[PDB]
């Protein structure tokens, strides 16, 4: 969709709501304190509205580098995701025992996994969910490596990359019901 | 790519003869229309936030198309089921329309600048309708006899959100 | 293996537009007023197919309702239950349900086609068009103008 | 046709009479003041000749760039572009009513369609009418979103690309009866 | 559904040219002086198939003319109807006719083969070659030397 | 050659005696109040059959109407047109109709069986009962207690 560039010194991990590109210095992993940030859709934000609770209201790569920067690469595993559950007892008063959200099996991404697509990068290749933790959860109770934010959500197999770009490199590429509204009107059945 | 309606109960108006959804008027009874009638049509639900609002707002989420196609009782009920060119220049006028100028129990089955036809600033004499379109406020919407109580896949824009759920 | 029948009567609400929608559960029509759409203020409690506490029903473990005209011949969405994350000022996941927005917006021949719930919101916070309820624990778990559908070794169920 | 380039800071809006290359800086979308020009076809002039009124009076792309400039785009959605009327009550004296020309339905051009090419660049890849809208009627009234200028006249699916330079880039390209005149005597009929 | 037949008769144009050209209007034959051609002076008032305003005839809602010798034996381009665009110093979009000029440049036996609308120009500006005209309101809407052809619910043709 | 039709809808007079009369034209009906007969302040202006001026209309040139209850079940001579001599105080012989005498003097099932004309009176001088009208030019040429029947050449009815 878009066309995009990388800095040096730093590796960028894009996923596939297939955009959130974390990012660590170059050959390093994600840390607990890798939080990154969505960068949405074409047409968003009309589609589930600039109210939260209303968010269920309606229900490869190129480079774009020349040559004598002979250097990159893109790296691509995979692990499954599952957003899983997991509760925790608080002393609160009466003492209670919160239930919350997790993505859990994710640990391939931390590491190297069996299978790849590894050679040079010049060739290319639920309603309330804000944050995963959310609010006054530690993400050390759940035991997943990272948090991802949502942020603003009045702006608001999966697939991750390991593009790494190396000092002094120009690193760049071409990265991408209810009745009530109108799309019944716009919607074709199932053949 | 392209893109893929109305209960509504109403009475109709005692000693008045009456012919988005549907745009008719109510004349006196056994009368017919004339150049003092316009009629203030009704709409689909919701679309004007699928469609647009403005004084300029027909063509911002779809841009073309072609077209596919009683609650009373025994006891009160009574009754019955372009453009032309002038000297002062062209308006749009359709032509040929006038030809519009057992009992209501057994019911019926069946299948910008504009906002006035005749326009603003223009008469109804050189256009030859019968009627006048008024379409209500554009703040609202927009355009481009019975005689006792009652009842299309379009070329769209890119850009209009609606079109994430398009198909062939 | 169940085959709820209730054979209901109505005197219906001449003047309030009555909307009715729809396990044990039979139907649910809470009662508008003239020309209006259920508010947030808008609320039904239940009936129920008759024949325990909101902790115990556990212990033991499909369409076509047709509407018939009760009276004389001149007086007259695909929802799913979901849940919500909300922070707190005190963190939780609880129950809230949409599809309901596609109620609001889309006559004597009538018309043939086709643990611990008992308060759900457990407004507005849940994103709910309105509320829900069943009421009381153990009794529960068309405009006027002016259900026929369809265990564990201990419980009654397992012989049939 | 021709072999172009492009300056950086900026992306051109060229469309499919297939040469307007309108032009903002880069990342951004034409405005109400992006208002462009023709600049014609191999042999024009002399088929619709110098007079105004006599204007019916007979009736991919590849880059050309190095390579260690690697940085560059390509877009192209697509949105049809219908030409159609619009009227508007004017105060004269009587007031009177004008109905003019407009391209409408055209907004898809403002903003990400779903369907794109998009990677990287160096891959490759009636009478009387003058503007829309013409002379002494605002763009305002009519609410396409710009204007598009023939100017000289003596002089003079609907597809857009978007090619965005980037700073310090180096863009560059391949780019493209009545019986009454000689033309039935090369006319050829229809099969 | 209609017919059109008219038995025309002429006493042709000695001297003067007559080019005679081609829903009412049956034929129309501006006559031109020896040699030349229509000039813009040129203009012709048309011939109609006979049986309002010029604001009403919406009211109610093919080819082979023939012409054959009135006289003794002695004696003797795919036109579209465009508008045009015009900046005013007072911005209009009003009617003119091009094709005209694929008419001034291309015996005995005879040839046979094959609302507001009154004054179009509404010449020179307008780009048509030569003036029209239908005259007035209620009765309109070959070189000497010196036609045959083919509603509403209120108005008569509906019956037939 | 015509085949005059004409859906005409009613709602009728409740109270005032409507008495329905009856070449466009299509019904005549006075409308009289209850029990009475039409007097001579009685008149009414046509309905036509749909599809000029009344000096012009000569440029081109069978029974059986029946009524039919446009409502519900429970809210219910020989006559030839002559003219009259009068001698003037100012001689002349202009029209008016007689016959109009075997007019006023001799249910929901409903009945079947079988230029410069505008005003006319050109009352009382006249002889007839009552007083006609069609109204303007252009658009014309049972009690209550408290039409389907049937040139020159250059008009456009010679070809059917």
């Amino acid at each position: 969709n878009q066309s995009i560039s990388f800095t040096a010194g730093q590796d960028t991990f894009i996923l596939i709501v297939a955009y959130w590109s974390a990012s660590v210095p170059a050959g390093t992993f994600p840390t607990s304190a890798t939080t990154f940030n969505p960068v949405n859709y074409p047409g968003f934000t009309s589609m589930f509205g600039t109210t939260s609770t209303s968010r269920s209201d309606q229900v490869g790569i190129y480079p774009t580098s020349n040559l004598m920067q002979f250097a990159g690469s893109i790296t691509v595993w995979k692990c499954p995701v599952k957003l899983s559950t997991v509760q925790f007892p608080v002393a609160t008063d009466p003492a209670t025992s919160s239930l919350v959200h997790t993505l859990v099996g994710l640990d391939g991404v931390l590491a190297v996994g069996p299978d790849n697509f590894s050679e040079s990068f010049i060739k290319g290749v639920l309603e309330g969910i804000q944050t995963l933790p959310p609010a006054n959860v530690s993400l050390g109770s759940t035991g997943q490596p990272f948090t991802m934010d949502s942020g603003a959500e009045a702006t608001s197999d999966t697939i991750v990359i390991r593009v790494s770009a190396p000092e002094g490199a120009v690193n760049s590429a071409i990265l991408k019901p209810n009745p009530n509204a109108m799309l019944y009107q716009f919607g074709h059945d199932s053949p």
